[PDB]
């Protein structure tokens, strides 16, 4: 369909793990959108390509855990797209992006 990004530049601590737990790093966000995230961070491997991860952070006292795919890593920067497989995942993304607009 068609999607507005609701790109919101914001700086918030996040933790990122790949799906098998072999990699775990910390960082801060640069921007968030309905599409994904840009994060200041250093990924310790070369990306084949879109690699499934979990992103964890806190906002307004709430823990938010969002599945995602890292799609690029360029030291100082990790780029992600959200993975949304249900309503709770859809709304965690909404809570994050609009929670930051608020």
């Amino acid at each position: 369909q068609k999607r507005n990004s609701h790109r919101i530049p914001a700086t918030i601590p996040v933790e990122v793990a790949n799906a098998d737990g072999s990699i775990i790093v910390t960082g801060v966000t640069e921007d968030l959108s309905m599409g994904g995230a840009a994060v200041k961070m250093s990924w310790p491997a070369k990306l084949s390509g879109p690699t499934p991860v979990y992103i964890r952070t806190v906002l307004d006292g709430e823990e938010l855990i969002l599945p995602a795919r890292i799609i690029r890593a360029g030291n100082g920067r990790g780029i992600f797209i959200w993975t949304i497989d249900n309503l709770q995942q859809e709304f965690s993304v909404i809570r994050l992006v609009f929670g930051l607009e608020h």
